[PDB]
Parts: structure tokens; sequence; C-alpha cells
């Protein structure tokens, strides 16, 4: 049984992007609800004492939906920062190699998050076999982790993530999101994806959050 | 070449269920956008001069997403009424038969609409082979029509359909929706589903909603 993580920044620290109320609802209610739903669903089952990483990579159905949503949001929050941070030279190099330039990566990342139809998530994930960074869009609760890929960056595109401050204007929301990307954290994720592979995710969930 | 349908009621007629602003965005922007997207996507293609029913039942990809979303919303708007209207004796009989009672149908319909995960629609559709009314949930833009079934009632559960007035409280939104069901329209759909089958859908789209001028 898990507990909702603390937001890694103050609710009023990103006024050009999300408002305190947006956070109250997204984190305080939606995220909270996924935590409570998982706890209630695993009670008396094979996962009642399993780690989130365990449940995430092994479960399915509702248990998965909730487990994954808890992970996706936790990851999403860490991808955000009040103030801009710099990219590690390795991440920068990797992005320019796999995308041509940082500007092209942005363009590709945003366009992909713009066209994702219905509820979902838009990721930048490290492929272990290809050793390349891919821009992947997943629907509803899915996450690249179940495809053996390591999340480096993600933006929530479920409408509840931006309707309060932006209504239907997802593009504006995306542009504001990009400006607040916690490159420092994206850099960490990359470095460890290369060193521990999918194991870095395990560590993240268990040693960095839950 | 399509144009956004007129809302079948006043934007301020839906009490605490849907507010005028909610309508400005849902109909005025989301629905409007699917119309504009489809028009732009078919320009210069095989579907350029096709009817919505045609495109809806034959296309796929983005063309389908937009085509279906146009239909789904059109249908959704007609399922709403400033005040709940009456059920035809046939529809009532049919619902009691396939669900036990109206109250049980409500219970089942609402529960199915409540658990549908992610974006989607919650329908009550007539099965032509079984001649039974089924409660079906579809994801994103899908609609029973592609499974040869006739929509009788639907509720939009994409979050944009209720976030403005209800935020995350889909259940409250669903309970309010139910109180505004245009049974008169649901009855029409049923009668014609039995008489013209999937053809009633064709007529609905081409003849009474998107009649070119
Ligand atoms: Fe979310
Ligand atoms: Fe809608």
């Amino acid at each position: 049984m898990f507990t909702l993580r603390e937001l890694p920044f103050a609710k009023d620290s990103m006024g050009d992007f999300l408002s305190p109320v947006a956070f109250d609802f997204h984190h305080g209610k939606h995220h909270q609800t996924y935590v409570n739903n998982l706890n209630n669903l695993i009670k008396g089952t094979d996962f009642e004492k399993s780690s989130l990483f365990a449940i995430l990579t092994k479960s399915s159905g509702g248990v998965f939906n909730n487990a994954a949503q808890i992970y996706n949001h936790d990851f999403y929050w860490d991808c955000l920062s009040p103030k801009a941070t710099a990219l590690s030279d390795e991440l920068k190099g990797a992005l320019e190699k796999d995308f041509g330039s940082l500007e092209k990566f942005k363009e590709d990342f945003i366009k992909s998050a713009t066209t994702l139809f219905g509820s979902g998530w838009n990721w930048a994930a490290y492929n272990l076999d290809t050793q390349k960074i891919e821009i992947i869009q997943t629907s509803n609760a899915q996450t690249p982790v179940t495809d053996k890929k390591v999340p480096l960056l993600v933006v929530d595109v479920w409408e509840h993530a931006y309707y309060i401050d932006h209504k239907n204007a997802r593009p504006v929301y995306l542009e504001k999101f990009y400006g607040h990307i916690n490159w420092h954290f994206v850099s960490q994720c990359y470095e460890w994806a290369k060193k521990e592979g999918l194991g870095s995710v395990d560590y993240y969930i268990n040693e960095l959050v839950h």
C-alpha cells in the first residue's frame, strides 16, 4: 500500500503554465485517486505487498491502469521545474544525434504530443537495443516501461492535465510545459538508463519515490 | 463538405448539468474542430464528395476519427433535453425485457459509463441479429455503428465533456445527464432501428442533420 508522493515544487511556482488549483485537482485528486484505487485493489492479492515496479511490470487490467497511472504522474511531476535547468552534455549530444538538433527534438516532441488522439502520454524513451532515444506516444495508462524502454521525459495529455488553465488549447499547454522541463532530471534518467537500463526505473520507483 | 450542426436547444436550458460556457467549448470548439478537420482531410480525396455516413462506415485513420466524432457529438446533442421527455411504450417494454426494469437499465448504463477508462462513449445500441438492446462502451472515437449496431442513446465521457462544470466528478455529471435524457428521441431511434435497421442511421445523418442545405 502506497501513499501519494509530495509534489517536488510549490503549487504556485509555475504560474505561466499551471495554477495552484490545477495542481489541487491533478495531483490532489486524480493522482490521489489512482493511489487509493491501487491500494484497494491489491488488498488480499498477490500484489498486496509487491513493489510498484513489480505490479507495474507484472499486472494488468485495473490493477495495471492504476499502478501505471501512479508511475506516469510521479514521473511527470519530476519532469517539471519552476526554473530552467541545463542539459547534461551527454543528453544534449544524444538528442542532437538522434534528432538533428535540440530545436528539432522540441518540434518533434511537441508535434507528437499534439496529435496523440484521446487520453494518453507523450514520452521520450531510451531504447536499450537501439541505444537511441525515441519519441513515443502511449494511450490511456500505457507506458514504454512495459516495452523494456526507459522513460526520459513525459508530458500528460489527458485533458484533465490542462483543461482548467487551458481548456481545449493543448498546444498552448504543451508550449508552456516545454519551457518548464526539468532537463536536470531528464539528464539523470538518461545517464542511469545507459548504466542500469530498465533497472534504473526500478530504482527510481523504489529508492527515489516509494 | 460539412458544417457544424445547430445545437437542438438553448445553451442556458440545461440547469446545473451543463452551463453555457461548457457548450461554447464542447460544441463551439471541440465539435467545430472535428468538422473543420474532416473538411480539410477529405479535400482532394475519394471521400471529398462522400456523405458523412459513407465516410463514417468506410474510412479509417484520422478521417475516421473526425468523421465519427462529428457523428457521436451530433447524436449526443439529440440525446439531451432541457427536460426529460417520455418513453414510447415499445422502448419501455424493450428496456424492461432486456434489463428487467428501467431502474436497472439506468443502474447498468450509469455504472458502465462510470468505469469506462480514458476517453470514450457509453452507448445503448440495438443489436440487429439479437434484436436486443446492449449497453456498449467504446474508446475514443469508436461507435457501435461500425459493428452494424444502431445507437439508441449515448453519453460522452471524454473529460472535456464535463470538466468545466464538474471537474473530475464524472459520476455527478452522469447522474445529471440521465435526468436530461431525451427519451422521445431515444424512442425514435429504437422504432427506426427496428424498421430500417442500420439504414435509419444513414437517414439520421444525411437526411435530418447534415442535409446539404
Ligand atoms: Fe493526469
Ligand atoms: Fe466530446
